[PDB]
DNA sequence: TATGGTCGGA
DNA sequence: GAACTATGGTCGGA
RNA sequence: UCCGACC
RNA sequence: CCGACC
């Protein structure tokens, strides 16, 4: 099997030395990383090579790393450190805390070295990380799982090494390497059980974009493992057994093994475990809800009911504010949505499953097969916008195409004019701008994560937070240009997103989980939408929808019928179901199926009730799709059929399960064409300006089949794609990229395409006009306050020569740091900033005056008086010459100086808030409008 | 009463010739200053300053008067000088307060006058039509007052009352160069005299003529106009002479109601209905009293004019003679302005021709609903109609116990962590009002004046309530205060309850016992949240509630036909009698119903039919005399009509001044119905009718005096006996045996013990080594340097002096804030190269220099054991700075020095506290 | 040259 | 009179 | 940016 | 404490 590649695959993984054998897995994982990052061989015998008993009882990785850095070889900057909370859990928490599992992850990139006896792939072990748990991690232990991002062996990229590219069997060798046998790492033997497309990933600069694949490995055996439950005291278990426990293969040999394999993802879905129902509490339905017109169509695909008590515990376990009307989760073999039974008057727990939910035949015996696992809940809704895919369909199903082009166009101009007229007004008053910046972006996540506002050097990392921080210390956005420049860039970027993606905001629109009406109250083509709270659009708001038409759609939208106009009817029967949209269970075909072959197992619909967009819309009847069986080759080989090659009984089953793995790995590594065929359709439809003619329809079918590839077992290669383009699509093979893909109009004449018209005839003009009005509406870097300490020390320096020397050294040192500030490198923008900052913080007084300036009793010397003087000098010397340097390095001190300077006797008191307490305060809107009222009179 | 009259000859300040040419505003402000400084306005070189006419700040006018007070806001003066007294719908108000003159000397004014500053109130129809400058309002002590304070001159001589009324009504009163005639008077309630409480009456005056007025339009350019004509403009007396003149008098308030003018509808756009909606059962009962429909476009304008966030579903306002509520027509498919009026709304026959009688005037809009509670009037009625009285008691009591425990448990858990306690303190009280008013957190000395803010200020700088005793003691004091408030007042709060505007079903969708409630946003109870009410029984009631039928149980049905109507409750127009009438005789002109959907409170309720009310005609006599009858005395024609109108004013002023018995008769019913423990027996129903009629006194012309009250008690009640206060009116159970009345039981058997139990129920210390950082820092320097040591010693001694002063003024005892400030001034007095570093002159605020920190540090070090409250009240500010500095760790974030204003505008983020508390 | 969309960053 | 004796509720300002 | 689920 | 409202 291509022996050239096989040799370079002998030792890709780092070796585990005997000295590290008696180590906690976390310690083993972390220690190995530093060695790799420091170039030191783990088996190097020059070093002492003795285990430090002190490592077995640690809480910060820095302590473990420091003991090694004492050795000369390690003594380079430290690599990213596992957060202490994660580290403690790995050693003392059994890898699980609050439903979160520590994850062992790696990124593998091809070795630049082309030496024949050299590792084919260079390995980077990622720091221990906390991630949501899943069924398999909860059942067999989060430490028994290892995931990697490996470059796809079938990548047609120039950057691919030649050993693999030239060798014909190269693909088979790597695939065999992954699946044939165990892989050794940190004292554990890992076996592959699953693989999925990770998409195009940028090769790590530590070692041109290449498609990478995520492979999942289970720890079958380890040195600490025992033959036939804590982490370091687990029992051997073969992947063939784990998959059997998950899928119950005995009762599922009739499934196509490729599809069987794809259901392993259901054991890996990130979920919160809620509760374990008893067998007598579970209602397994034998038949799905069926069309009342005898078409046989299923009307409740993927959705079933759940008791009110089950919903209540969902709220209690997840700490929700209210009881969720519906949740997305997994239950044994069931995957889909569950909705509260509006008819439940009791307090008994019960949940039902339906055929369309149950993806394999399951017995629901083990506790873990009867635990309701929640992946998400129906929450408060946001306003949504449009996307490039709805636009042609909206234009194609319009009674008047011209009226639509104007309607959507007007939405764009008036949304932009609001966005700017609001920011321009706020910029006049600092309190109003602070409110706007918090309303623009929310950093609550990073604030909770760090327990403080994250700060890069001397200013907050986020530009939004930087603005608020400096304004909170007294800076006026229209008086200091540093703040203006930040608001300018932020506005330009938000406009650039509108230019590059045309996300035209529609206030009367949202994405809502789709649910079917179990109770037959909604007639065909009626939907029910009730909100949990007031849904606001400009000067109109809603708690429900009634007596009006709505537009529903799903992405991707390709067929003319992928958008559908229906009638919003509020049924008081359903009133308690909030933040979900309920399709009727009457009619020939479920409405969800009409939305791009959608269902009710987690699907979210685009819901739009904007009249100017809805009433021009006319429905299209679902299209008659072409037979593409000649090109789309389906592999329906069953598990049973695979087993016949080997026999019957345990060993035969066990062999067949490993066949399923490697066979599915091969099918999972086939080059994907969903991207190409989708982009081809965009170009062809654009050139013909048609999303409804014959070629447009077939391509919509092709992309509709390709997206379901891994679950339908569809083989599709370059050859078939070129064949389909010749036989059915008119022989054109390479089509021109559309004009909207470019940032400026490179077309001839007035734009003809709706996207081109909106991007170049409506958006870019309006963007440029509003930006100039915003510039015209708006300042000086200089601020006499920020130089108070300079003037104060110069005066002392003039009177005293002793102080003069310190001033000169400080000034000269600052210039050196500015020189360093003055380019892309392996070390990124943050690391470069920190290095310049470290020299900046290095400037130090280096005696009564020195003590008064250094204030060494303060632990954080960035809070002493010397820091205030150093920043003041820097501002005076480089406010104009280099503004970014004086601020990114001295902003926090300059803010302190401003708040000191702006304080007036008697008029209140400034407040030095702790980082943490500051990071937990939000602007009070009600305070803002009342204060502005007091100013108007 | 000759003695009273001689004292009534010269009540008002005199208008000298030198101020004749002065603008009204200037004259009023000058008069106020001279009175405040006690200077006669009628031989010094007091001469007109032409600078005053062009003035834009009253202080500039006042500055010119330096030859030897509260100030109108500058925007008001400008609107008064150059804005025609009207700005943005606000009208500048000429207000005065009168009080009995202390001196009893005869030939001296009976009343002492104080002109209040010029001020903004919302305008009304009358000010918008004839001009705010022509309106003057006074709070005067009632002549029919039995108070001991009433001066003997009035009390001892009867007939003084008639004289005081004659002074007010007979003719004009000269003030600031204008002739003022009384036109209206209403009860202002008991009001404390400015330097013992007495009942005062609001009297309204209109300027008929003046020095600047023209015989038959800027402020100084008015035209003569008699009150008899203004009222005739408002009420169209020619077409309303059929009305009882007292009721007609009562309608003058409609012209004085503070309202926001929205739009002026044209005559074609007005739909006057000749008949009200009536019962489908033939009773003849009105089912839409006070309520009509309006177009969606008129509603959208109300949002635009009032700056509302959404279109209101219903408004309370006045349109010509129409008073009441208007609701959006859910069936309005058009875009044309239209409004409708019904007989019940129209309190007089108006022609709807003048624009001011065709303007829609809004007082209030249906708005976001707030959770309510059970007032003490509802509890007896709930028990009277309870299927099982013992289960009602059990529920309301068990609910109360659960609520108290939840609150106490929340406070205790919060203290454990500073971020959580900050959230509880903010939830406890809101300082937004003080913050917006001062643009900062108000500070007394070195710490915020409010204890609640002081805790947040010091926790925001790193202090821990569990680790610093100063924070601990403040929190304990605050908790005790809340517990003491809870013991005094029994406030049972029910989350699933709210007061909501009552509307009627024009569209005939609701049945007799069905109501519809949709909310504008999520109504949150701790357990659940609602956007609407469906498939549950609710209780509806109105305050006052006295009769057993005054609370009713209905079925909440959500009708998609009414879905657009939000923040309102809609009653049925079907049935014999309207539901609103059952709630203390309620209507839909702005009545708000108490709505409860709490199943525990609702489930036991059994509805009672409306009672047959006794005939109290013997004690309650109504004056139904009509305007015509009044006119028949004077004849026919304009002149007769003119003095009939002035007669109505004088007769009504007397009626309006009749001592009111609503308070006492209500208090008596409470005391008697408590002794009887019955709100449904003979006397309770008697007293409910009595108070049910007394509230409608002014509109029904009911005469009721001590004599009638004495004989009503004598015959129908237990007369002449002074009824005691119920036990629950006291803070403790001074009664015999275990309490039995529902209120005594809930306050004394349920609330008191639970509150007391929490009150009965390594650690906190004054010391904090971080706070002595600067002191220890300067002792090291002082040990190796003399000059500094002398500075340190002098400073250390100087704080000693201030500490002694704090004992002299703040330890025990002109007012307390002044004393604290006096020490603070002495404290900030303590002040000094090295001196230049310690005292940063470039800082205007010396409290921000390094010296302020050292002085705070040594003061803490030297007196944290002995004088804690001194150290903090003077230096808490700097101690918080020091704490924030010391707690900062290299790389663990950056502290933020916030300004006072930007600090005062920030708020605890509930989402942060909850998320951070999770993950420890 | 190889898709769109919804969420989160335990 | 020494002593009798002044309502509930909804919302806003200061 | 990047990382991670989901349809 | 001041102001409308039922
Ligand atoms: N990567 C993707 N890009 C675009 N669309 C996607 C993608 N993944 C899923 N979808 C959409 O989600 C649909 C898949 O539906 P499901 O996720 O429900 N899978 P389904 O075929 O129904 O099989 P089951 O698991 O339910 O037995 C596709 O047809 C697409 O519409
Ligand atoms: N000061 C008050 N104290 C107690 N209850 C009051 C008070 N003012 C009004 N009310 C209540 O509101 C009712 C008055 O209703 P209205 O204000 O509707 N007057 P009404 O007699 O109907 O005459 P119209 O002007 O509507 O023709 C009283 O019966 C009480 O229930
Ligand atoms: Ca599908
Ligand atoms: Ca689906
Ligand atoms: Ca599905
Ligand atoms: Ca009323
Ligand atoms: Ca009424
Ligand atoms: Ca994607
Ligand atoms: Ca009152
Ligand atoms: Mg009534």
């Amino acid at each position: 099997h291509a022996p050239v590649v096989a040799a370079r695959l002998r030792n890709i993984w780092p070796k585990f030395p005997k000295w590290l054998h008696e180590a906690p897995l976390a310690v083993a994982w972390e220690v190995t990383r530093l060695f790799m990052h420091c170039k030191v061989d783990l088996e190097d015998e020059s070093l002492g090579l003795k285990y430090d008993p002190s490592w077995s009882t640690a809480r910060d990785v820095t302590d473990i790393w420091k003991t090694l850095y004492r050795l000369d070889a390690f003594r380079k900057p430290f690599p990213e450190k596992p957060p202490n909370d994660v580290f403690v859990t790995a050693m003392t928490g059994n890898f699980e805390s609050k439903g979160s599992a520590v994850v062992l992850s790696a990124v593998l990139d091809y070795n630049p070295d082309n030496s024949p006896t050299a590792p084919l792939y260079l390995v980077k072990l990622k720091p221990l990380m906390f991630e949501q748990g899943c069924r398999l991690t909860r059942r067999f232990g989060p430490d028994r799982f290892f995931e990697i991002l490996i470059p796809s062996p079938t990548s047609t990229s120039p950057s691919v090494p030649p050993v693999v590219s030239k060798q014909p069997g190269a693909v088979e060798e790597v695939i065999q390497w992954l699946t044939m046998g165990q892989h050794s790492l940190v004292g554990r033997q890992w076996r592959a059980f699953f693989a999925k497309d990770a998409g195009y990933r940028k090769p790590l600069r530590e070692f041109k974009p290449i498609i990478k694949e995520r492979v999942h490995f289970f720890a079958e055996t380890g040195i600490t493992f025992r033959p036939d439950e804590p982490v370091e005291q687990r029992t051997e278990f073969k992947v063939s057994q784990m998959l059997d426990w998950l899928l119950q293969l005995d009762n599922n040999t009739w499934q196509p093994h490729l599809k069987l394999f794809s259901r392993i993802q259901l054991g890996l879905s990130k979920t919160y475990a809620i509760m374990t129902l008893e067998p007598h509490q579970i209602r397994h339905h034998k038949t799905d809800l069926l069309s009342p017109s005898g078409t046989g169509e299923v009307m409740n695909d993927g959705v079933g009911r759940m008791s009110r008590s089950v919903a209540k515990r969902i709220r209690d376990v997840l700490g929700l504010g209210d009881v969720p009307s519906a949740v997305q989760g997994r239950f044994g073999s069931a995957k889909g949505m569950w909705v509260i039974d509006v008819d439940d008057t009791g307090d008994e727990d019960w949940i039902e499953t339906y055929p369309s939910q149950r993806k394999w035949e399951c017995d629901f015996v083990d506790k873990h097969q009867r635990t309701l696992e929640v992946r998400s809940v129906a929450s408060e809704l946001k306003s949504a916008g449009l996307n490039l895919q709805l636009l042609p369909v909206l234009e194609d199903r319009a009674r008047d195409k011209v009226k639509m082009r104007q309607a959507i166009g007007d939405r764009l101009i008036n949304d932009l004019q609001r966005q700017f007229s609001e920011q321009k007004h706020a910029l006049n008053r600092p309190v109003e701008f602070r409110q706007w910046v918090y309303e623009s972006y929310s950093s609550r996540a990073t604030r909770v994560s760090h327990g403080r506002v994250p700060f890069l050097a001397g200013l907050p990392d986020s530009q939004e937070e930087t603005l608020n921080f400096l304004m909170n210390s007294g800076f006026d956005p229209k008086k200091q240009k540093y703040l203006q420049d930040i608001a300018w860039d932020l506005q330009k970027r938000k406009c650039d997103t509108l230019k590059s993606k045309l996300n035209i905001r529609v206030g009367r629109s949202a994405y809502i989980y789709m649910i079917a009406d179990f109770w037959g109250v909604l007639e065909e083509n009626e939907v029910h939408v009730g909100f949990s709270s007031k849904f606001r659009d400009e000067e109109e708001s809603f708690t429900l929808l009634s007596d009006c038409d709505v537009l529903v759609a799903r992405s991707p939208a390709h067929f003319p019928s992928d958008i559908q106009r229906v009638r919003a009817v509020f049924k008081p029967e359903l009133h308690s179901l909030k933040d979900v949209i309920i399709f009727s269970t009457k009619g020939d075909v479920p409405l969800a199926k009409k939305l791009s072959g959608g269902d009710y197992d987690g699907d979210m619909a685009w819901v739009c009730w904007d009249p100017e967009i809805v009433d021009g819309f006319v429905n299209a009847e679902m299209p008659l799709e072409p037979d593409l069986s000649r090109y789309l080759k389906k592999d329906k080989t069953t598990f049973k059929q695979l087993m016949a090659s080997h026999g019957t009984g345990s060993a035969a089953k066990e062999q067949t399960t490993y066949d399923m793995i490697q066979k599915s790995f091969h099918f999972a590594l086939q080059p994907n064409f969903l991207g190409m065929c989708t982009n081809y359709k965009e170009r062809l439809c654009y050139i013909n300006n048609s999303v409804s003619n014959k070629p447009a329809i077939i391509l919509s079918s092709l992309v509709g089949n390709l997206v379901d590839q891994s679950k339908q077992g569809i083989v599709f290669n370059e050859a078939s794609w070129a064949q389909l383009r010749r036989e059915l699509l008119g022989g054109a093979l390479s089509l021109p990229d559309p004009m909207y893909k470019s940032d400026s109009w490179l077309g001839r004449g007035e734009p003809t395409h709706i996207i081109d018209y909106l991007k170049f005839s409506i958006a870019r003009p309006a963007i440029d006009k509003e930006l100039e009005a915003f510039h015209n509406a708006m300042a000086h870097f200089w601020d006499p306050d920020l130089a108070s300490y300079y003037t104060f020390f110069k005066e002392i320096s003039d009177k005293s020569r002793s102080s003069a020397l310190l001033f000169t050294t400080l000034k000269n040192r600052i210039g050196e740091v500015e020189k360093e500030y003055g380019r892309d490198s392996k070390d990124p923008y943050p690391v470069r900033v920190n290095q310049v900052y470290e020299k900046w913080c290095a400037i130090t007084p280096e005696s009564k005056v020195i003590r008064l300036l250094e204030l060494s009793f303060l632990a954080d010397r960035e809070m002493n008086t010397w820091a205030l003087l150093r920043a003041s000098t820097a501002f005076k010397l480089y406010y104009h010459k280099s503004p970014k340097f004086v601020w990114q390095m001295a902003g926090r001190q300059l803010a302190y100086i401003k708040a000191q300077m702006t304080s007036r006797p008697g008029e209140g008191a400034p407040a030095l808030m702790t980082a943490f307490m500051y990071a937990g305060l939000m602007p009070d809107k009600k305070f803002t409008k009342q204060y502005v009222a007091r100013l108007e009179g």
